[PDB]
């Protein structure tokens, strides 16, 4: 998880 999905979509 290169941030993608986590740093995006979550927040």
């Amino acid at each position: 998880g290169s941030n993608k999905g986590a740093i995006i979509g979550l927040m």
